[PDB]
């Protein structure tokens, strides 16, 4: 009836029995664990190209209708009936259904609440929504996707919103963001062979460029917005300059971490994945919310096949950087991290460090299993990229399940997009 | 036909062919992923009242055989036939049968080779096997297991070593250690409340107290070795001092370390799995191989539920320990890791630092998918307890399944026994 949980920093045990709301089968086999698979097909929703079956669009309206109605303090039954045969009638007339507000608040709250790999959600209920169901041109979409990234700036003060855009109707008319984030730095192979930027976009990179964009061919040059609007051909849009909040990186007392060069941008907003909802599916909805220190750096910073700064910054703190023992790695990597809490810190703009954050998790965690005797978790992905057992998140056994809403992957636009011309 | 495995960092692809010889079903289910769980029942060999069925064993005795004989550069198989009948024979006319003693040395070596939360496999054909399947006595057993400690610990040139006692017959006489590993530091519950020792062994502490072991009371005092042979009730019996190795902390800067009066054995060795091997089950062999400094400087010295020294090298280095975000934990744990390796290494006691690991078995698991189509890997257990993503093995993804031969966990002992009196 129950799976048994127990973190082992405090012996601590927890009964799961959210994980029955779990939808079809993970990602896992029954003789096999695939768990750090990052992108395996149970977390992928893929393109469609005629409606969602009547015979199973239905019942899962009528299960998220249920939901919603159910979270209520004080029930209203009435209405719950009324909401219930509207949706029906609907569904019947149109082959589809349409969302209220305040369902599609209650809806995009509840997917984050239910994202595995997201260690932030003790914020879940704080999210700004921005309701764009009814744009229809890829020149609407850039609009909303700029106030979007304004409001979420706030200067400096990041508030956590998401952009919902025209759910998808028939699969043939699926408004797209074809950027994996919104905010992203080009990278450019050089003719002497190097390469200049963000290696991670690479290919991306050539098809902005394939598409008209103009390659500035610098280190930090943020890349354009490829929008896909009612399922036509992606148009290119150059991000307003004055939109994109950027952080240079300083060091509290090394004076040569300026001399890097580096820098990088405030806000961390998801841009490529799917809302599912009650049988809908939101194929556009960009949303985020704030750094976490670590992603960039660690991620970003030290990646290999990222900016990969260690072995410089190494060097730069007259370490043996020729004896993996000596752990200069270790020391040198803490420093980046010290560098860019410290200049997100100084420019006044929101970012958290991952031993706050998993104490945050931890409590969001305790919270759920309370509230709702569950929380799917990726332990794979709520541990940071550093000082793993450190954090609290290490020592608790989790479970991970997908239920609805929630957050898909998608199959890259560019792979199975037909174009018009 | 295989499963697709890649690695973010290279970008390599690897196909995973050896999942096939996989066993039962594993942890995850269908529709629900339990990875995080460090015991499930699918990684569990339990206690048995009654032989094996003769319709279970002869097939997976045909088996192990089989891979065997099928291991050798130049294959014979006039000896390969006459080995497959005389088993039969053996488990017809016994009910059971024993393994030649190559046999035995080749099942230890793929066990450890089938580890997926063992990082040092790159290391697998290298391991002394010490035959006592003719033990009796519990005394018998404690003068195999000094032999071991001897042996392995080499005056600080760590040798890897299994010891393989008698396999289980009707599983009412099974010759089990009830300690975890070989080496362990008892854990006590003063009068004034606090908490001396290591609080990990607490129970087991007192076990051992109720057994008629003499508590020192100190910080560092190694456990017994509590001995249970053909079934009967489990002995007490000292470990000599002369035979447990020990290592001081020293920072090779800090002079004030070694006034936190700290040290750790030398020998890393599990003393509670079981081998399973062709359908026998050994329910002891403790085996070892050397130490990762991570285990003992962020696993032993910094969890909260072990020594727990975090926070007193942090004061010491005139961090702001009071300010999470000021990343004093990441600076104090690395010194912490500098220390143990810096000390063992000045005392000339074999150990190995994690980014040397994570390198060794990254070209490990490269070999095994050439060499046999696959690795079975836990990415929870691979991946360091610090440095994550600075690992290679961070990027890598990995398949977990249980194959055979292979090392189980079982049900403690004391849970399960029957005593005499
Ligand atoms: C308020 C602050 C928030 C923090 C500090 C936080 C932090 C994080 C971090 C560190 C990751 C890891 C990203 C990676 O490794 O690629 C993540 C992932 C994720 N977050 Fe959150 N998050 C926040 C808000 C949000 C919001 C507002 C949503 C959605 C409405 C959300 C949805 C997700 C999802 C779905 C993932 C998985 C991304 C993927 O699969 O690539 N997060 N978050
Ligand atoms: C030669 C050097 C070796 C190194 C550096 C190495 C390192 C490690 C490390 C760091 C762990 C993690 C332990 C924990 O977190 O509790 C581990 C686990 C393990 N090792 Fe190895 N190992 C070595 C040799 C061996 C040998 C000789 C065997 C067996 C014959 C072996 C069998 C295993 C098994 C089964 C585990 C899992 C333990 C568990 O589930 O609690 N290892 N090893
Ligand atoms: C939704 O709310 C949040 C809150 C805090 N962090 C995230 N992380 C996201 C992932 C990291 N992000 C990137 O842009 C990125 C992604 C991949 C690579 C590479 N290879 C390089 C950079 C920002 C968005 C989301
Ligand atoms: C087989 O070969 C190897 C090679 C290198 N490391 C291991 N690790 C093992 C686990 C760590 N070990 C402990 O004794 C221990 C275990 C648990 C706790 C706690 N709570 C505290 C201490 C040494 C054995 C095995
Ligand atoms: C192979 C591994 O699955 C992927 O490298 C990992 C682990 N955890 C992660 N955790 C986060 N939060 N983000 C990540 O990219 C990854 N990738
Ligand atoms: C909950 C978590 O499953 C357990 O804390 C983890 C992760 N990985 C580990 N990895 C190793 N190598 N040893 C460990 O004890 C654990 N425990």
């Amino acid at each position: 009836q129950y799976v048994r949980i127990k973190n082992w920093g405090s012996g601590e045990i927890l009964h799961d029995t959210l994980h029955h709301k779990a939808t079809s089968d993970f990602t896992c086999k029954s003789k096999s664990c695939l768990g750090s698979i990052m992108n395996p097909k149970s977390l992928t929703r893929g393109p469609r190209d005629k409606p969602t079956p009547l015979e199973e669009l239905l019942p899962h309206a009528i299960e998220f209708i249920n939901q919603y109605y159910g979270s209520f303090k004080e029930a209203k039954i009435e209405e719950h009936l009324a909401r219930l045969e509207a949706v029906t009638k609907e569904i019947e007339t149109t082959g589809t259904y349409q969302l209220t507000l305040d369902e599609l608040i209650f809806a995009t709250k509840m997917a984050w609440r239910n994202a595995p790999r997201c260690i932030g959600r003790i914020q879940w209920s704080n999210l700004q929504v921005f309701d764009a169901r009814n744009c229809s041109t890829a020149q609407e979409m850039f609009q909303h996707i700029c106030r979007h990234i304004l409001y979420a700036t706030n200067n400096g003060n990041i508030r956590s919103a998401i952009t919902v855009f025209p759910q998808r109707s028939d699969g043939k008319h699926d408004f797209r963001l074809w950027n994996s984030q919104l905010i992203r730095y080009a990278g450019y192979q050089m003719p002497d062979g190097t390469i200049r930027g963000d290696a991670a976009t690479l290919e991306f990179t050539q098809l902005c460029i394939d598409l008209g964009w103009k390659p500035r061919y610098g280190r930090f040059d943020v890349l354009p917005l490829v929008l896909q609007a009612d399922g036509q051909d992606p148009e290119v849009f150059e991000i307003p300059p004055d939109l994109v909040l950027e952080v240079t990186m300083e060091h509290p007392k090394y004076e040569w971490f300026q001399e890097l060069g580096l820098k990088w941008y405030a806000l961390p907003a998801v841009a490529n994945m799917l809302l599912e909802v009650g049988g809908l599916e939101f194929p556009a909805c960009p949303f985020n919310g704030w750094y976490m220190g670590t992603e960039i750096g660690v991620r970003d910073f030290c990646d290999t096949q990222r900016y990969n700064i260690l072995e410089e910054v190494g060097r730069r703190m007259g370490l043996e950087t020729h004896t993996l023992a000596s752990l200069w790695k270790d020391r040198a990597v803490t420093e980046i991290n010290v560098a860019v809490l410290h200049s997100f810190q100084k420019q006044n703009v929101t970012i958290m460090d991952h031993h706050t954050a998993s104490e945050s998790f931890m409590k969001h965690m305790q919270n759920e299993y309370r509230a709702r005797g569950g929380c799917p978790a990726d332990w794979i992905w709520l541990v940071p990229p550093v000082s793993g057992s450190i954090t609290p998140v290490f020592h608790q056994e989790m479970l991970n399940y997908v239920l609805s809403p929630f957050y898909y992957y998608q199959i890259e636009p560019w792979k199975t997009h037909i174009w018009q011309n």
